[PDB]
């Protein structure tokens, strides 16, 4: 199952290629602005099979609770309504969304003691990087 070495709270210390990542989703200018700027916390937890992954800014707080491999309604930061997925591949924690025909991966990894989340959208590939607090 997944690594308890998620669980906890994290800080973002590193973005790389988040404005284009976010173009690429059809965020708005405005919005990915402040996106941008964002130093988001992640708070990753579990309580038996149901994992939580809380994502805390003070421009946006998103959250969703999810059994691995059970496809689930999820609402983003940026409010699109996607149907998704949690899977584990390698140790790899894969987040796949799809909504109104388009696609995009969420792959979070442990490195360094750090966790890693590399997006990808229309071969953007945006890497934040975040420290365990
Ligand atoms: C919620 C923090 C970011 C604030 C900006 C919200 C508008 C666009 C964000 C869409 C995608 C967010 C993906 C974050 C991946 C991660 O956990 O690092
Ligand atoms: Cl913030």
């Amino acid at each position: 199952g997944m690594s308890n070495k998620f669980l906890g709270t994290w800080k973002l210390v590193s973005s790389e290629n988040f404005d284009d990542y976010m173009k690429a989703l059809g965020v708005g200018l405005a919005t990915r602005k402040l996106g941008n700027l964002a130093k988001p916390t992640v708070i990753i937890s579990k309580k038996g099979d149901i994992i939580t992954i809380r994502t805390e800014s003070t421009f946006k707080n998103t959250e969703i609770s999810f059994k691995l491999g059970q496809e689930f309604e999820e609402t983003t930061a940026d409010n699109r309504k996607t149907k998704s997925i949690v899977t584990l591949q390698q140790g790899s924690l894969n987040q796949v969304q799809r909504w109104d025909g388009k696609e995009t991966t969420i792959k979070r990894k442990l490195v360094n003691g750090k966790m890693v989340a590399e997006c990808k959208m229309k071969g953007v590939v945006c890497t934040r990087i975040y420290e365990k607090v």
